[PDB]
């Protein structure tokens, strides 16, 4: 209470006190050497100490955000790497971390880590907390607002992948395929993460809260409206410190709401128990990543409550928010096999008939057929998943993620090619792994990933205006944010981009590039295709592409490389303008 360090420390522990420290840094100064942030991390642990043995010593009274922010403004190496970032330190809290937040790079454009196995378990042995302390900041500086005590569950994940490996003869074929793994898992987690920090941002707690009681009631059927609304309360909150970065007490929060999620684990779900008997980090992830519980027998139609009752009005008019948030909690639970998004739209619908019902001459008679507008909201997203995945069961991977980039890049040509390349590469690999799941899960996990996909192009786009049409979109409404993206077709006023050769003009340093690489340099070119060629087919993009891959792999093959390249690159530049008219 007297000092609020004292009790962060006390509460977490050394390791994880350090640890959610170091992810901290991280994230605020992504530039920042390691072995730098490793002192400043013990200058506060070193500070923490003192304070829980007497919290009476200077300076402890002071609050986490002015310590860590006094901190930072500490930094030698700030004004030189940073710049403007220096100019935040004249600012006062709350103030000053709201400038430090802004000045998180969401796009950093870090070296991609190479899985080196021969060269990893042997710096695994030569400094062990270096290593487990190094992929902390890393991560973290990659993902500025992963979510802090989520980020020390991976490193463990991390450990536990080389002790189990490294021992073996063949390195490489134990280690590989679970790092991989574990890069997908990471670009998920930042994913849904943002996503929290973006909503809080851009339409306030209210639409975190809306969103939770949506997920959490399809997670634990079982559990009560009074249940939820605890869980999603404390949940909230949790997310609400972690993305203005106070992740000490976004992490003790969340081992309180750990706790009592598995006090009283019988009466929310059946599936908690095993997350029970886990260590903390363990625990809070597999509470976080639970399946969905069995649905109960005993459960009445919604009509009753929601479009019959009478007093529906009298309910509505004296708590408004309470009121929905029941019909949001009771319809959820019911349909875990609908998007998060489409139970929002569901509720925003509802909401908006009750506006204009109560204010008619007959209310009940209004709201009578209140259900028979859902009907349509349902069948959008069904219809446009099953062509999507059509599509990506036919053309498989690679293709599917090109004809998403000339979708999109037609649907805004005004933004990065980098942007465009990554949501079609992105929403692709959503094609892999949602598709091949039954039609229950297969709409939620499409759609839910989606989302994640649209906030990703939203902050990138936030940074860096390009289009209005994008911005309203962005900024209009959560819920009908991919109605909104769906509905963007090509600008019949769109300028075509003048040609630039240079644009499509590919050297023998492709060849050296790993395959991914490779790709994108492509895709990056497809891409730029549209950008001149807006009105060509997505089948002729397709043949043209072919064209240049085909180029590609000749003189990456040929004895001359850039002998090869110096000679077919024009001709192929200039055939391929005629081939897109
Ligand atoms: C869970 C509840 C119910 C929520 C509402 C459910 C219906 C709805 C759907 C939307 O697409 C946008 C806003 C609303 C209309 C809503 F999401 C927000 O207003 C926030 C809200 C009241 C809530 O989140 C609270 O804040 C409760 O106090
Ligand atoms: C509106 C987005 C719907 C689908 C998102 C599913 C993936 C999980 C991300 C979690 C982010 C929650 C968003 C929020 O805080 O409102």
């Amino acid at each position: 209470h007297k000092s609020e360090i004292a009790h962060r420390f006390n509460d977490l522990g050394e390791k994880h006190f350090k640890g959610l420290v170091l992810v901290a840094f991280s994230q605020y100064l992504q530039q920042c050497p390691f072995e730098d942030h490793v002192k400043l991390v013990n200058e506060v642990t070193e500070f923490a100490k003192k304070c829980a043995a007497d919290e009476s010593a200077e300076n402890c009274d002071k609050s986490l955000h002015t310590l860590f922010g006094d901190k930072l403004c500490t930094v030698a190496t700030l004004r030189a790497t940073y710049g403007e970032l220096a100019d935040c330190c004249e600012k006062q809290e709350p103030e000053r971390n709201e400038c430090f937040l802004t000045h998180k790079d969401d796009h950093p454009n870090l070296p991609k880590l190479k899985p080196e196995p021969d060269a990893q378990c042997a710096a695994f042995q030569e400094d062990p907390d270096k290593f487990l302390g190094k992929y902390l900041y890393e991560v973290a500086r990659r993902h500025p607002y992963f979510y802090g005590p989520e980020l020390l569950f991976h490193a463990e994940e991390y450990k536990a992948d080389f002790t189990e490996c490294c021992p073996a003869d063949d390195k490489l074929a134990c280690l590989i395929p679970k790092l991989d793994a574990l890069k997908e898992r990471i670009l998920l987690s930042s994913a849904k993460e943002r996503l929290k920090c973006s909503s809080f941002q851009n339409f306030g707690e209210r639409a975190v809260k809306a969103w939770s009681v949506a997920r959490l009631s399809q997670k634990f059927p079982k559990a009560d409206f009074a249940e939820v609304s605890k869980i999603v309360t404390d949940l909230t909150k949790v997310h609400k410190e972690c993305c203005h970065g106070d992740l000490l007490e976004c992490a003790d929060d969340r081992a309180d709401l750990a706790k009592y999620i598995c006090e009283h684990q019988d009466s929310i779900s059946g599936k908690l128990k095993a997350c029970c008997d886990k260590p903390l980090l363990q625990k809070s992830h597999c509470i976080a990543e639970v399946k969905e519980d069995d649905l109960p027998s005993d459960l009445p139609a919604l009509a009753a409550d929601f479009a019959e009752d009478k007093e529906i009005c009298k309910h509505y008019k004296d708590a408004k928010d309470v009121f929905l948030g029941t019909f949001l909690y009771e319809y959820s639970r019911r349909h875990p096999d609908y998007s998060v998004s489409l139970l929002l739209r569901i509720a925003k619908t509802y909401e908006a008939t009750l506006e204009k019902c109560c204010a008619e001459a007959d209310p009940p008679a209004c709201y009578r057929t209140v259900f028979d507008q859902f009907t349509p909201l349902v069948e959008e997203p069904k219809s446009l998943v099953k062509k999507n995945c059509d599509l990506f069961e036919e053309v498989g991977e690679y293709d599917f993620q090109n004809a998403l980039i000339v979708r999109y890049t037609k649907k805004a040509p005004q933004v990065s090619t980098p942007t465009l390349v990554e949501i079609g590469r992105t929403l692709g690999k959503v094609g892999s792994r949602c598709c091949k799941l039954p039609e229950s899960e297969r709409l939620p996990c499409s759609e839910n990933h989606l989302a994640l996909a649209l906030n990703r192009l939203c902050v990138l786009h936030e940074k860096t205006p390009v289009s209005e049409k994008i911005t309203k979109c962005c900024t209009d409404s959560l819920a009908e944010r991919r109605p909104c993206f769906s509905a963007l077709e090509l600008d019949e006023g769109y300028v075509p981009k003048e040609f630039k050769a240079e644009t499509f003009t590919f050297h023998a340093d492709i060849c050296t590039l790993p395959e991914d690489e490779k790709q994108i340099k492509k895709q990056s070119a497809l891409a730029e295709l549209v950008k001149h060629k807006p009105k060509a087919t997505k089948e002729q993009l397709k043949t043209v592409l072919g064209n240049f891959s085909a180029f590609v792999a000749k003189c990456c093959g040929a004895e001359d490389k850039e002998a090869c390249f110096a000679e077919e690159g024009p001709k192929l530049v200039a055939s391929s303008q005629l081939a897109l008219a």
